[PDB]
């Protein structure tokens, strides 16, 4: 009905976990074909982690892999090879996340590739880059939030580093890629040519330090934790009220000016010159907040919430997911989505979040089942006839989702 | 030298604070000549935060402003409006992330700019959306964390929600509008048309919720927290050792075994059938975590890294910032990197991590001064001679930064 920026971009899918696979669904969600190629013994590793699971399925699977079409498939088979290359005589993109050696072990390196096609555009996710001292290192979110400092300025002041729930340094590396794979489609159009991209987990760990990480490399700036405040915006943190605690946020001097004399009733701190301006309010931190502190602790958090939205001043609540998928907006804009799997029922997914118009009465597939789609594309891409894909089947090159 | 992907796009910067900056800073490091406007009153918002400061400038202000030309301007003057439209007609791309509103106020909404440019790719960064009943409503990265759910699931498991230290909602948003300009570019080399795009900063969070959000929308699993564990991946957590705690990620069925066998010395933990697999590591975690922490006890960090490193499972430390940006290829691949400012020196930042070949070697523009590029994008530009420049100046519709 309303055709997607990447229709037409074909891409061939080794990824796994998680990194990978996001960018890939990301292409898929912007319009591109994707053939996620799995091995046969249990495809993608996220198939295995069955703990919890939708109907006796992997539901962290379900998370990253909408749009995209599963052939189960041996790739240290000999006729699995050929697969892979023939498909990448007709593919535009590559993307994979094996382990250092694996894709040169296994003939699908982007030297190899490069010859039988060379447009393609290939992209590797690597722990710490294909070059230097720990390019044979796995890579894996949880590490690289350990050893990237997200974890030292994370958690209470006085705790333990603590880790974000997510694993959201291999989210920042996938989308990081999807920018890679399309700017390099771009300039395909007119050099005509493919190129390979190499990006590092860590180093897409490293960009998200921003703040922190710039104070750190200009002036020496040694980074502390601040919990729930903010290291350079106050008062910007979580406050105790009667009941509980909720979060206000002031951006500009003049909202902090309206909190104090229109909501908290503390008309001095807005006068003061230490805390009139938003840097002056920083270096005084220690003497505005704690008379801020009091006074939330006057009235219940829904009183604070509601002077706070009457005024203009930006504060929030904190709600746990299944309080934020009952948002007002998430019902009216349509953020839950409901895809149909032959096999599963119906998946319910968050929408792709580019933005893009023809996104919005876009038709995604469901979340494969392995193999789910071996004959399809054997037979879509390739030509393979029947005869062809029954002695493939009884050889143990691939696998076909049977009901 | 080397041409980058973007080379010849034209991008008018609109943005301010961090989502939208980051954006564009991304598509300047990509290629894109990017000219930020600023107002000629303190010019983007993060130049006030002057805690900490390099040199008596905003450290938050570098992070994400490399590559960037600074054209300080009167949006509201009558002659600063008339200058945003001859860009605007020469411009590819633009962004801003004002608040509700304001670009209509202004004349600069998309319908406006669409007149004067049909080619313009337009990309709107907002708190929830432009749409539904949250439109209107402040979009800021503390109070996303609290309201999507992420600070529920982070943090220790008797602790309170806490936020990560960083605001990885807006730089997550920025990655993906930055996903969204390039597939609309893309799609514009084929249909020679702009388009309008609508990123939320909310919805950006929820795609954040991955395999904790997939799992509550399919099977209407409540999410719970883990602390410094994983909620599907076992034994995937910190562990306490007699002088300090250490990262253990083991991926594989294959690694647990060498962990049990060569390492810790619990073989029966990896004969047992409730350990042997990792879906079956979850079910049992309770009785998995205890004996392997009641073992790590007995040695030191060092020893069990060093065991984790020769038998290939994999493990991390915590370091902090200053220790990420001492890793061994941090100083290898060059990930820190220096740029001269005119009035402030050099200026070190985190290197883009696109992966792209052409930006090894490519050269950056600092980050800019309010004003330093006035004159030389209105000259380079628009061809406003020197005569009209000092026009503008008196009057106070543009400022020009003077050492």
């Amino acid at each position: 009905h309303h055709a997607l920026p990447l229709a037409g971009i074909k891409v061939l899918d080794l990824s796994r976990v998680l990194a990978g696979p996001w960018a890939t669904m990301s292409l898929a969600d912007m319009g591109a074909e994707v053939w996620k190629i799995e091995n046969i013994q249990g495809g993608d590793d996220t198939r295995a982690w069955s703990v919890p699971n939708y109907k006796g399925a992997s539901t962290y699977f379900l998370c990253a892999n909408r749009g995209k079409k599963s052939l189960a498939l041996d790739l240290k088979s000999r006729e699995g090879l050929e697969i892979i290359h023939e498909l990448a005589k007709q593919a535009d993109v590559v993307v994979e996340n094996f382990r250092s050696g694996t894709v040169e072990r296994l003939k699908i390196d982007y030297e190899s590739l490069k010859a039988l096609n060379p447009g393609i555009v290939y992209c590797s996710i690597s722990g710490y880059g294909q070059t230097g001292p720990e390019a044979q290192r796995p890579g894996y979110d949880f590490v690289v939030q350990a050893e990237s400092g997200l974890m030292s300025i994370t958690g209470q002041i006085d705790g333990e580093p603590t880790r974000i729930g997510v694993a959201m340094t291999d989210i920042v590396a996938g989308m990081v890629a999807t920018q890679s794979v399309l700017a390099a489609l771009y300039q395909r159009k007119t050099t005509g040519l493919g190129q390979y991209i190499d990006v590092s987990l860590y180093e897409c760990a490293l960009n998200t330090l921003i703040n922190v990480g710039s104070a750190h490399l200009n002036g020496g700036h040694v980074p502390a934790r601040f919990g729930n405040a903010h290291p350079t915006v106050v008062p910007y943190q979580i406050f105790e009220c009667s009941d509980g605690a909720f979060a206000l946020a002031v951006g500009n001097d003049r909202q902090f000016a309206i909190l104090c004399e229109r909501i908290i009733d503390l008309p001095e701190l807005a006068a003061d010159e230490r805390f009139k301006t938003a840097s002056g309010r920083a270096l005084n931190r220690a003497a505005l907040i704690p008379p801020m502190a009091e006074r939330f602790r006057t009235n219940t958090r829904q009183h604070w919430m509601s002077a706070c939205l009457k005024m203009g001043v930006p504060a929030g609540q904190v709600k746990t997911v299944p309080e934020a998928f009952e948002s007002p907006n998430v019902k009216a804009r349509q953020v839950v989505q409901k895809l149909e799997s032959a096999h599963l029922g119906p998946i319910s997914l968050v929408r792709p979040a580019q933005g893009l118009k023809a996104q919005e009465n876009a038709a995604y597939k469901a979340p494969p089942m392995l193999g789910e789609d071996s004959a399809s594309v054997l037979g879509d891409v390739l030509g393979l006839d029947g005869n062809k894909l029954a002695d493939l089947i009884a050889a143990g090159v691939i696998y076909q989702y049977q009901p």
